[PDB]
């Protein structure tokens, strides 16, 4: 089998991407955050505490003939910008792009935090990273895509994410036509949960190219490009008027700038990020300050392959027996 499905940027700035999910029958259709970074399939529901819920669709478990309860099963989960939810736990059918899994485990929140509430496009996250990261207590559950994987004509998904436009989450093949050249595979480790790579260096718009071992994830689920701090400053270095600003939390750029291009390392390949992938635009509305793309992971504990990185490329998350990742340009 094979799915797919279009994914579709929640604003003008990408800050996230929302996919239509059919849970339950007959179906109930919701937009969820397809996570690379975590590993939880999590809605709003039916069972959200009222006073959090503003705008979001639902999952009325009692409204779906296959629905059952995963009795005594509960989830509680904490991701890198401070956002929390956590609730109770109901196996369901599940499809994404025709793809169908049954007996899925779709976790109902009880409880949001802020963020989740104040976002009416997101209806909740599917989690994609690996299921020794799912927070299902006392029974640990698996992904979706884990869910899948023996009946995908290949043990794979891509994620082709467009730039101020609607992209494409594939399962079960590649789509020789969404990219240009070759893809270039890489080496995983799974040991944190997470697709861990190491990327072999990085250029600033038209400079060299610096050859240097960067560990990090690949996180469709985080918006920007988290990097170490010798590598932003340099980036940064090259963008008139530009500063790391404590007040806003993170570096800041003149409106005004044209930016520069970044290029990654995958092996002996390179992605190229264009400059304006970089900008985030004003700071509060109005302001001549803008936001940048590229911060620094520094405390953050991680290397971070967010949006601003994977959507200038075609990217492969290869689950066979041992997982690989790949990058192609496009
Ligand atoms: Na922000």
């Amino acid at each position: 089998s094979t799915g797919s499905a279009t994914t579709t940027p929640i604003d003008s700035l990408d800050d996230a991407y929302i996919t239509p999910v059919q849970i339950g029958t007959p179906a109930q259709t919701l937009n969820l955050d397809f996570d690379t970074g975590s590993s939880d399939l999590w809605v709003f529901s039916s069972e959200t505490t009222a006073s959090e819920v503003d705008g979001q669709t639902i999952y009325t478990p009692s409204k779906s003939t296959t629905a059952k309860l995963l009795s005594g099963a509960t989830w509680s989960i904490s991701y890198g910008d401070g956002s929390s939810s956590s609730g109770d736990v109901y196996t369901d059918t599940v499809s994404v792009g025709g793809l169908t899994v049954t007996g899925q485990a779709v976790e109902s929140a009880k409880k949001v935090s802020s963020s989740f509430t104040e976002d009416s496009t997101i209806d909740g996250l599917l989690g994609l990273a690996f299921s020794t990261l799912n927070t299902v207590s006392p029974t640990q559950q698996k992904t979706f895509f884990d869910n899948a994987k023996a009946s995908l004509d290949s043990p794979v998904f891509t994620a082709d994410l467009g730039y101020h436009a609607p992209g494409t989450y594939n399962f079960g093949f590649i789509d020789t036509t969404a990219y240009t050249g070759s893809i270039t595979y890489t080496a995983v480790s799974t040991k944190q949960g997470f697709w861990e790579w190491t990327s072999t260096g990085y250029a600033v718009g038209s400079g060299t190219f610096k050859s240097t071992s960067i560990d990090g994830i690949a996180d469709t689920g985080t918006t920007l490009l988290y990097l170490p701090a010798t590598v932003v400053s340099a980036y940064w270095a090259q963008v008139s008027g530009a500063k790391s600003s404590s007040s806003v939390g993170g570096y800041v750029f003149p409106c005004s700038a044209t930016l520069p291009s970044f290029t990654f390392g995958v092996g002996s390949a390179r992605i190229v990020i264009p400059g304006d992938y970089i900008d985030f635009g004003p700071i509060s509305t109005g302001s001549s300050s803008c936001f940048g793309g590229i911060q620094s992971s520094a405390g953050i504990g991680i290397n971070i392959f967010g949006d601003v990185a994977l959507k200038a490329a075609f990217v492969v998350f290869n689950g066979a027996t041992t997982p690989t990742l790949g990058f192609a340009s496009k």
